[PDB]
């Protein structure tokens, strides 16, 4: 009927239908449709894109173009009036560790990245957006409202660049603009291994045939490995401390250095690979490098899948888990495994779970030195604090022993992200992630709040009194109505995040539906789902049932006291046990004898 062919990246690699291992690109997962859930393709559209001109321009682009007859509010104004708060006292989640926040971010980076556009190589267009706050082409600046403190110290706007779109990088489309997913849609450790062959090979330790990943040679961690440095310049991790001059790390995912606990999580995954691979080699001395790498990569992918679906999702979705993600029934080649455009906003519920400080703790899980607790904003693109301030062990104790922020209708996003965010190319701790999220919703042509309520079979408030009942909050509903005029116009990120949480979950009804549908699809539409008969043996699944974040720590750090349930709020030493009492990963079922 139409032309579902459009594609410049058209990697169309040769599919080995006999391959026991994933491609890096995610091609060849679906036999009938080989590019399905592959990287560098369009994000899936669950609903048609909504742009000001029907094609590509965001709502808010043209000041004289209403949405449903109302001006859309400035992203930064919604952020100041609704998302911001002063008092960090009483904000912490009494039953979620900081690792619950951190694992969310890890799983997100595995599933989606819509990278900002670039046109040429060296343009004035780049700085002209920052410098002159001029809207045009892929410059879509976040303008400050009249009373904004940042107007006094930071100029007229926050620079913002439109997300890249599929087919051309620069020329527009006759159909609607579709944003790219740069990573594999499968939950497959693409953030450890990469989603492009090139990056994927640039990262491996080929030198030895042991199937190990490439490590920092310039620096080490009390025996244990560092991610290699990206020695590309200019380095944002260098720029935040020109003295220490420590570059960003080099991971499967370009975002790995964005904050120090992400860099930490990633470090442990570079590690557990090698712990697994070496264990494989001891157990299978005949196996070559490929076999150890590919088999190592496949055990790590299975680890992330299990932690995500057994430990993480049930305490996000709560009473709604069983409704959207019922027990697995095997692989369904008819399920669309693509990450949706809306999911990339839904999964940003995580921004409301980030607390204002990060701690380094000791063996007695006590403050580590005199500057043990640090403000989050000092830790963006910060690699020097890991290398020159005691490696990742003290940060990992913090992940276990400290708590996530709880989402709160009156305390949504900490000022560490809402006012002090650091972005590369940009020299300030002065960005607003909430404002960015709202601007990006529009950039991506997102349907409004009630389109999504409708999509999920939920009520669609049309008046102030309607909104008050759905949000169970008069003041929040009144502020949203003063800004948006109609609930139809509420940006999905703030609409979804404003809903009271479901019984025993950390998101409201709308997000539970959007997140739950996506997670159900990425499991059921995945030919390499760990539990799909023929991916792993009866005996391996008995032994993969064993895996744990508690054990991943024990086995790749010098930490010897851990919680059993590492995502729940754990207080030392009362809710902690010694590592010996924690089920280990019995690799005996990977034992190969072919003689
Ligand atoms: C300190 C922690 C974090 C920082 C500094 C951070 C920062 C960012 C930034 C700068 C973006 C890009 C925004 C844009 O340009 O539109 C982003 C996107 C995102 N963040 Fe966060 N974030 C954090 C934690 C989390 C957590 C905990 C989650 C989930 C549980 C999460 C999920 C996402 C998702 C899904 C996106 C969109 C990814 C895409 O491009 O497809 N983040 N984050
Ligand atoms: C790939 O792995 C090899 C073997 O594990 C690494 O070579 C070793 O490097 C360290 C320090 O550079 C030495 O302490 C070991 O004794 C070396 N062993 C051997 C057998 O060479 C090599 O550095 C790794 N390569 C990269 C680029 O990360
Ligand atoms: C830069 O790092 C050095 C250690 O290399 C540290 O002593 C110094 O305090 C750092 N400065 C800043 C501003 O972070
Ligand atoms: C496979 O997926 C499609 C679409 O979700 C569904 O209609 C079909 O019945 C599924 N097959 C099974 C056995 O569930
Ligand atoms: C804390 O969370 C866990 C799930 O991780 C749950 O089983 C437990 O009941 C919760 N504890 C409290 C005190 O609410
Ligand atoms: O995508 N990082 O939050
Ligand atoms: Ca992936
Ligand atoms: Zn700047």
């Amino acid at each position: 009927s139409w032309e579902v062919g459009c594609g410049a990246p058209v990697p169309l690699v040769k599919c080995d239908e006999n391959s026991p291992y994933r491609t890096i690109t995610g091609d060849c997962n679906n036999r009938r449709s080989p590019a399905l859930g592959a990287a560098n393709r369009a994000l899936a559209r669950w609903l048609p894109a909504e742009y000001e001109d029907g094609l590509a321009l965001p709502f808010g682009w043209t000041q004289r173009k209403t949405r449903n007859g109302f001006r859309v509010p400035l992203a930064r104004e919604v952020s100041n009036k609704i998302v911001g708060y002063l008092d960090e006292e009483g904000v912490l989640d009494q039953n979620r560790s900081l690792l619950f926040m951190q694992w969310g971010q890890i799983v997100d980076h595995d599933l989606d990245f819509a990278p900002e556009t670039e046109l040429g190589s060296n343009e004035h267009s780049k700085t002209q957006c920052e410098e002159y706050c001029i809207q045009g082409d892929n410059c879509f600046p976040i303008m400050f409202p009249k009373n904004d403190p940042k107007l006094k110290t930071q100029g007229k706007c926050m620079p913002f660049f439109r997300a890249g779109f599929v087919c051309p990088t620069p020329p527009y489309q006759s159909l609607a603009r579709e944003q790219i997913n740069a990573v594999t849609s499968f939950l497959d450790a693409s953030l450890v291994y990469g989603s492009e062959p090139s990056l994927a090979s640039r990262l491996r330790n080929l030198s030895s045939p042991l199937g190990l990943m490439a490590v920092n040679q310039e620096a080490w961690d009390h025996g244990l490995a560092y991610l290699p440095f990206n020695n590309k310049k200019p380095s944002p991790c260098e720029f935040i401390n020109t003295t220490a001059r420590v570059p960003c790390f080099l991971a499967g995912d370009f975002r790995a250095s964005e904050q120090i606990l992400l860099a930490t999580a990633h470090t442990l995954l570079l590690r557990e690979h090698n712990r697994l691979a070496r264990e494989l080699k001891k157990l299978n001395p005949h196996w070559n490098g490929e076999k150890l790498y590919q088999e190592a990569r496949k055990i790590l992918g299975a680890f992330i899948q299990i932690i995500t679906f057994r430990d993480y999702l049930p305490i996000v979705l709560g009473s709604e888990m069983q409704k959207w993600i019922p027990p697995y029934q095997g692989y369904n080649n008819s399920v669309d495994p693509r990450i949706s455009n809306v999911f990339t906003f839904a999964f940003r519920f995580g921004h409301m779970e980030v607390p204002s400080t990060v701690s380094r703790l000791d063996e007695n899980y006590q403050p580590w030195g005199p500057e043990a607790e640090l403000p989050l904003h000092t830790l963006f693109f910060n690699t020097w604090r890991i290398i020159k301030d005691g490696g990742i062990d003290p940060l990992v104790r913090g992940l276990l022993a400290k708590k996530s922020k709880l989402m709160n209708q009156d305390k949504m996003v900490t000022s560490e992200l809402r006012n002090k965010l650091f972005q590369p190319t940009h020299k300030i701790h002065g960005f607003d992630l909430a404002a960015i999220n709202l601007q990006r919703c529009r950039d991506h042509g997102m349907p409004g709040y009630n389109s999504w309520r409708g999509f999920c079979g939920l009520s669609q408030p049309k008046t102030l009194k309607g909104l008050q009942t759905v949000l169970k909050n008069k003041i929040l509903a009144k502020k949203l109505m003063d800004l948006y005029k109609t609930p139809d116009n509420i940006d999905i990120w703030i609409g979804g995040n404003a809903e009271p949480m479901v019984e025993r979950g950390r998101v409201g009804p709308l997000l539970a539906c959007l997140l739950g549908r996506q997670f159900q699809q990425i499991r059921d539409g995945d030919r390499f789902w760990w539990e799909n008969p023929g991916v792993f043996t009866e005996k391996q699944r008995d032994s993969l049932q064993k895996v744990s974040f508690s054990r991943l720590i024990c086995d790749n750090t010098h930490i010897t006291k851990v919680p059993l349930h590492a995502f729940q709020a754990n207080n030392y030493p009362h809710d902690f046990v010694d590592c010996s009492t924690v089920d280990k990963l019995d690799l005996s079922p990977w034992a190969s004898r072919e003689n």
